[PDB]
């Protein structure tokens, strides 16, 4: 069903749908592990399913249709405490590259395609916790796509790699990102 933002689990998937207060935005849990989102001059928001927790080694499935007309991105996201980090690894994307000023720390093959890897830090912001300044760590795809298989350990592993850890994990979704713009997309989870 079409809800606002909020967390919980629907068909056996952990869900979370946020957004930073702005209009435009229709989220909407399927069945199983499907959820859409249309957007018509959203603010930022960011929704999808998953689990909760998540875990150091798992293989995600995701497929279905991503029509971004904007900054959008379409990504395996999620966060672990201690240390407190939000990470993605972004499978596809529209008009705005999320790493575009970062710093590039290396690059890894995974799943047909290779990933740029990068750190970048946001301070006083939002989180799963409050308010809080904390790291998030990027892979992202050079060849996008809109359905496939994330083996996650491949990432976490050459994030390791390049000083990057994980704390404890907690939710891990796929999700679909908006940034002031409009799309419309349609995921089934797996």
């Amino acid at each position: 069903q079409t809800i606002q933002p909020g967390t919980g689990y629907n068909n056996g998937y952990f869900y979370s749908y946020w957004n930073d207060g702005h209009g435009g935005v229709t989220y909407t849990n399927g069945p199983g592990g499907q959820f859409s989102v249309n957007w018509s001059n959203s603010g930022n928001f960011v929704g999808g399913k998953g689990w909760q927790p998540g875990t150091k080694n798992k293989v995600i499935n995701f497929s279905g249709s991503y029509n971004p007309n904007g900054n959008s991105y379409l990504s395996v996201y999620g966060w672990s405490r201690n240390p407190l980090i939000e990470y993605y690894i972004v499978e596809n994307f529209g008009t705005y590259n999320p790493s575009t000023g970062a710093t590039k720390l290396g690059e890894v093959t995974s799943d047909g395609s290779v990933y740029d890897i990068y750190r970048t830090q946001r301070v006083n912001q939002p989180s799963i916790i409050g308010t809080a300044t904390f790291y998030q760590y990027w892979s992202v795809r050079r060849n996008h796509r809109s359905s496939g298989s994330v083996n996650t350990a491949n990432h976490f592993n050459a994030w390791a790699q390049q000083g990057l850890t994980l704390g404890t994990m907690d939710y891990q979704i796929v999700a679909v990102e908006g940034y002031f713009s409009s799309g419309s997309a349609s995921i089934t989870v797996s």
